[PDB]
């Protein structure tokens, strides 16, 4: 160590490296894999921040202090200059060049120095591989899954002294007691005070929002940060306030995320106190009848439901224009927070037998491979959605099993590769055979009464090893003709947005709400030449005078 | 030490930088990093030219004015001088000695000299990598977007060390601002008399115009450009151009995109009244199927008649290949000049499912380097929601999610359908006749066995004649007009006779081909038969070239 004599055990001893505190279920293995005979060189295979300071770079801060094996005793943990010291030259050719003049003295330790990381898939390494082919070379590296499969292939200079230390991220209760050690330098260093309750937003807060950072490094710099917004607060040029709170955590996890504190501070069932509240800021209503469907997802966090079954198994039948698309992005909006976890699929594909495949998939070797299936690529593209299958009863009059898989065991195989699992959807099903008759009265009380015609009718193409496997065969609400007052005018947002660009007032005294009562509530046709009661007698004549 | 470097703070102890206005809480992330114990460098993020050096420039006017908090009360803010560093060289190897005794004196600083590595991108800069962790070092970064990623997120080691600040293309009015009371240093250096809309024509008319620009760079770079043009009179030997003006403004921003003046003079219900008589020089009649086509432009990119909707599939009867397909051809005239919007598809008879697979490597190469352009679709037909079901959702809502996912600027970019089924149970002659025959086939030209709830739902149910009996030689006049005066010059003139225009100007119908029979039933006439006196050695002039009355092949005598 001539020209320099950089430690990382002396780090240890001056307390430069951060303290560190778990992380000694991997341990047990980088150190059984380190002071082996051959195979001595570890390397920490993760996703970029697991916790590669904290196994690698607290071991040094472990040798010290003795709880150690034996045969490590009296190692010191090195490390070289490499990021100020590869180079010495003005141009190119400085990737291994002045590696030999560090590398030597590293064979006279007998046994005892062990090199640090370094960015091991940075050392590529031209020098390394001449320098570790004879294995005296006693080093620990560590690199990311991207950084470890996609870098080396099949080098029997590497693989011969690498261990495969798939290093995995914490759950979420660990990393919060990873903080509680880690607050004793955040102290100092900000000059704060951190509690307990604080430490609890950074970590389970952000594991449902949060995951470009994996869970002892989101909930690491989410404290920190707050830390560093103390003085940004107390002294913005009475308000000293250095005693944190979950409430510092959880505004800049909204400034994070994207999404507000609007729907992030709350508990799941303080949210669902205006659950239906949110559900009928856009659902057309009858709150008197349809909380049913609504208490079968509040029936979801208990866990009475089978658990080899998706969340939900339903039917959803009733008329069209009435629901059909309205009610179902509404599911979605609450529990699956999103607009695009809709897989709206028309099971009239089904004219032929050999159309199986094409919603799942192809067997390989035939065509329909390159692509996947329909079922099954979006649920591959979204675990994380409800699923919406429309108009089940033209499947094959030979030829069903397309969605028993998915409800009774759960999972569902489609023709590529890896099963497709199901286990976080909710079915919803629109096998409309019998509930098309909305021309009836059947709504004034009770609204099963339009459902008991299609239970007698609907099962000569259903069977009875299916209805089972659904729970409530919940009925559409039929949309009245009051009821269209409320829903009809979030069409004419684009008119909004017009009408407060040119300074005019156009707003009406009963002259535009009689022909928006002019869609849906159908007797003969339904809702698509509906809408054409608005376009020919109002958009023409009136509001062409308005770019004139 | 003394002289090695440029401390920027001691260029603002007397206050030589530039302060900031609107950018305040991207300078309170600022210290909002550097606070930190782990991790504790800012970088400042943004597009070309939006003032990342301007953050530092109003972090610098706060450390001696304390408006800074308390800890960075001391801590003179550097800067990563270039000039320092490779100035006199003297035997190989001139770079990381006098990088390194500028580095290594920075370890009993404390914190206090906090450099700025403005250009990391650049700073190469491969021995600033073991000691961030030390106190030794401690950086401020500057860095493009693209250019961040090539740098530190593509490694693991830098990626934790540096946070990225993302600035943005400012507000309008913000852009003024911080201009309305730094404007002394800009009344006496551009040569601009002192007016308050000078700036004005420049970043309300730029910021839609040349998008692909960044306006917090043209906030430099249309100033003094645009009075740059001015600057052709303003010293050379009221009377003349001495104030800016934001008509020559609005000039010379012509005189960049390509659009013209000849719209940036017009009123605005002229202005889209500009394309309705356009394509009807080349392509002959369509005095009201062109005036309603760009109607829905109207009634969708202002938005009137029921957004909810497709576009539209009815009838759009044509002759094969003259003015069926050839409508998108002619479109090289109307707001970007976007000769790569080839998306046309033939949708007439695909009944099978195993069509779709083409749409789905060129989708970076024609699209994404030119954004706003136009995006053609049309015949449209007759499918099933086999491929329907990708194409029922761009019908609307612009952006596309199919393999996409991202931004996809439809809403500045064009969505157009049409369906042009002109094929049979009905059709044209040659090109000439009247207007009775408009709108009679509902359920019999396009809709033969589909459902009615596809030809009810199209805003501009609209269509030129099926015109007839006396003009396929003149709608596609280039194979008469152009090739016939071909020799021009050495005293030449091809005149063609009243049998290959008025005598078979009607006989040879057939309304499958069309063009291919003009150059068949006047196929015997045009070079060599036309060189059976002509050419090769009768090149004397004295002599009038015709036609003469003969049987459908005739010998061009002279
Ligand atoms: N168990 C732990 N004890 C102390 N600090 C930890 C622990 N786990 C993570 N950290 C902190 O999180 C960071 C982990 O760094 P690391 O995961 O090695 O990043 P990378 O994988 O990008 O090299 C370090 O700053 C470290 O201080
Ligand atoms: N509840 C609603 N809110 C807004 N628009 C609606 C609603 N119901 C129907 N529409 C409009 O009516 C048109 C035709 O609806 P339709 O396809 O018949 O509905 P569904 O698929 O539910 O039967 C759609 O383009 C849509 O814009
Ligand atoms: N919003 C703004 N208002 C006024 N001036 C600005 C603004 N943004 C940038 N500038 C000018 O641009 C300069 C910043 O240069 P910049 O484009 O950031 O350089 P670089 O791209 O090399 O980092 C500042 O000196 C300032 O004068």
């Amino acid at each position: 160590l001539k020209k320099y004599t950089i430690d990382l055990t002396e780090r240890a001893e001056q307390g430069k490296l951060d303290p560190v505190i778990g992380r000694d279920e991997e341990i047990r293995r980088t150190i059984q894999v380190l002071q082996r005979r051959t195979k001595n060189n570890p390397v920490l295979i993760g996703e970029p921040g697991v916790g590669k300071t904290a196994i690698v770079e607290g071991l040094a801060q472990r040798i010290i202090n003795g709880e150690v094996p034996e045969g490590l005793k009296g190692r010191r943990v090195l490390a070289l200059d490499m990021g100020a010291l590869v180079a010495g030259a003005k141009y190119r050719g400085e990737f291994e060049e002045r590696l030999k003049g560090v590398l030597n003295d590293l064979a006279k330790q007998e046994g005892n120095v062990i090199l640090f990381i370094d960015e091991l898939h940075t050392m590529a390494g031209n020098m390394l591989k001449p320098a570790l082919a004879r294995g005296e070379l006693h080093c620990v590296g560590a690199t990311t899954l991207d950084e470890y499969r996609q870098y080396i292939e099949k080098d029997a200079a590497l693989e011969r002294r690498f261990q495969k230390v798939f290093v995995a991220e914490p759950s979420v209760e660990d990393t919060i007691a990873i903080l509680r050690g880690l607050k004793e330098r955040y102290e100092l260093h900000h000059h704060v005070q951190i509690t307990d309750p604080a430490i609890v937003a950074a970590a389970t807060l952000s594991h449902r929002y949060i995951a470009d950072r994996q869970l002892p490094d989101k909930a690491i710099d989410l404290i920190d940060e707050a830390a560093s917004s103390i003085r940004m607060q107390i002294d913005s040029k009475r308000l000293l306030r250095n005693k944190v709170t979950d409430a510092e955590i959880a505004e800049v996890l909204a400034r994070w995320t994207g999404i507000p504190v609007s729907r992030m501070m709350e508990s799941e069932r303080e949210k669902l106190l205006r659950m239906e509240q949110e559900l009928h800021h856009r659902v057309i209503g009858q709150n008197e009848a349809v909380d049913a469907v609504s208490n079968a997802i509040r029936r979801s966090r208990a866990g009475l439901a089978d658990p080899n079954r998706p969340i939900g198994s339903f039917l959803f039948l009733g008329p069209t224009g009435v629901g059909k698309t309205e009610l179902c992005k509404a599911l979605a909006n609450f529990m699956f927070d999103s607009d695009e976890a809709m897989v709206r699929i028309d099971m009239s594909e089904f004219m032929e037998k050999h159309s199986v495949s094409r919603l799942v998939g192809a067997p390989p070797g035939y065509v329909g491979y390159e692509e996947g299936g329909y079922l099954t690529e979006a649920v591959r593209r979204r675990p994380y959605s409800v699923i919406l299958l429309d108009e089940v009863e033209k499947a094959h009059p030979d030829v069903f099993n397309i969605l028993l898989q998915v409800l009774d065991d759960g999972r569902l195989t489609d023709g590529q590769g890896r099963t497709v699992d199901f286990r976080n959807t909710v079915v919803i099903m629109t096998s409309n055979l019998g509930s098309d008759l909305i021309q009836e009265r059947f709504g004034e009380l009770d609204y099963a009464h339009m459902k008991e015609l299609v239970l007698g009718v609907v099962s000569h193409n259903f069977r009875p090893e299916f209805i089972n496997r659904i729970d409530e065969v919940v009925v559409f609400h039929p949309l009245g003709e009051q009821h269209i007052a409320s829903i009809a005018q979030i069409q004419l947002k684009r008119l909004y947005k017009r009408l407060e660009e040119r300074g005019y007032e156009i707003h009406i005294s009963d002259e535009a709400l009689k022909l928006l009562s002019e869609n849906g509530y159908d007797p003969v046709y339904g809702a698509r030449p509906l809408k054409r009661a608005i376009q020919q007698q109002i958009e023409n004549p009136l509001a062409q005078q308005i770019l004139s």
